[PDB]
């Protein structure tokens, strides 16, 4: 059985301050992720484990720094400075990310998208080393990250882009979305299912003005784990025990589901 | 328009000093690069290049802690944790050397291998992301690292391997391997080259065994010459032959 959990630099970090650390929301999800290892391990259940972590407020700001709107667009700059000082941002994030979870004995490695990723229509990302370090029991750690493009230019890789790809490319059966909300919100509310029966219903509802979320990022999640037919769950990563309870399967937020 | 340049983990580092860094020498290194790629620079000539350095005084010590002799052959052991401080003390040593090469301006870039390369059976290492870097000429710095074998599980690729892979696989004209030595000594003295002649003998003598071998199985051409003399890196980046030429 193959999860994917999602961070995010927001619960892991505060994007105003820059270089930030939130130590202690970063240790205790440590602890829960080694707590449920050790629940996977004591049941004999066979768990294969990817985190996937975002930029936070090392990337962005960094970032923001050699983006530029030309002709209303996004470009790149300076890139013969700016690649390596995004790289060595985020290098620097999950360093700290990784060297936390190994001190609670989690077997995590890092996987930087910057040295390989081409960004495309189709993304080139080659998973080989990655499925042989599940298949040895080690626990991947991607972030996101700078990357080229193949069109002479440069992009953003996030956790957005990252997630789905490894989904589909990998097939996963679970794809958990830690974030600082409860679910996806319906009436400052998360709705506890949605599958076959509701989901137009409930794209719909986001994209009007009733909708707490407007940056449509929950419809892109939403969209994913049907267009990878698995299931998911989006739920509050700041609240103690959701991370261990997602992983156990069961943790109260939205869960998607479109298995089978 | 293609160059490779190897940079000897033993010029940029102190093999027995566990940790130890060269900073003149990595200094003075970055910056014979930069006088070199400034004199192609005015050629107006389009020189892409991709740089390689070993594990030096990082991979070396750390690998050292997970590696037992299991009466042969080395053994990788817990590498639940060893497979993570290997990979970190290669990113501290990529990084130092990243950082200097940037402060003489020269656009580098990290390439991790750890990553994604696999060994084994058929080396598994995508190049397209280092195809593209070197269309805006940034300059890719790979570095020796640990990595998955999906035969006998983890191994430790080095510079001999990815200089010679890399040369054959974006075809690469020039070949540079700086070392501590004036060549490839024979009976203490430095051979002005290695054909398919003289090569018979020479395998012979050699029981940078394996370094002649991996680029034979390639029909490369490389030179081997002394990093540690100030401006061999530099004559040599701009195609004037040093110490040993090795061709096939
Ligand atoms: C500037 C970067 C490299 C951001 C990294 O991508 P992300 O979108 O996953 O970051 P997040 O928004 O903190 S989850
Ligand atoms: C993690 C490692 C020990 C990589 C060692 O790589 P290498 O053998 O190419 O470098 P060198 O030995 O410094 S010339």
């Amino acid at each position: 059985m193959l999860t994917i959990l999602k961070l995010g630099g927001s619960i892991l970090s505060d994007k105003n301050v820059p270089y930030s650390i939130k130590w202690d929301n970063l240790e205790r999800i440590a602890m829960e992720i080694k707590n449920a290892l050790d629940y996977y391990k004591n049941q004999n259940k066979e768990i294969k484990l990817i985190l996937v972590h975002g930029g936070g407020a090392f990337g962005h700001p960094v970032a923001k720094k050699y983006l530029k709107i030309e002709d209303g667009k996004k470009i790149f700059i300076n890139m013969e400075k700016g690649f390596w000082e995004i790289q060595r941002a985020m290098r620097r994030f999950n360093n700290i990310i990784i060297d936390t979870l190994q001190s609670y004995d989690i077997p995590a490695v890092s996987i930087q998208p910057s040295s390989f990723v081409v960004f495309g229509d189709k993304l080139i990302f080659d998973t080989s080393a990655i499925k042989e370090m599940l298949k040895r029991n080690l626990v991947p750690v991607i972030h996101g990250d700078i990357v080229i493009d193949d069109k002479n230019g440069y992009r953003i890789i996030s956790g957005d882009d990252i997630v789905p790809y490894l989904a589909n490319e990998l097939k996963a059966d679970l794809i958990l979305y830690a974030t600082d909300v409860d679910g996806v919100l319906i009436d400052n509310k998360p709705i506890k299912r949605i599958d076959k029966n509701n989901i137009y219903k409930i794209l719909n509802y986001l994209s009007g003005s009733n909708s707490i979320d407007v940056t449509g990022g929950m419809k892109y999640k939403i969209e994913m784990i049907r267009k990878n037919k698995c299931r998911g769950f989006v739920f509050n990563g700041n609240k103690a025990n959701n991370i261990y309870k997602a992983l156990l399967g069961e943790v109260e937020g939205t869960e998607i589901d479109f298995s089978e």
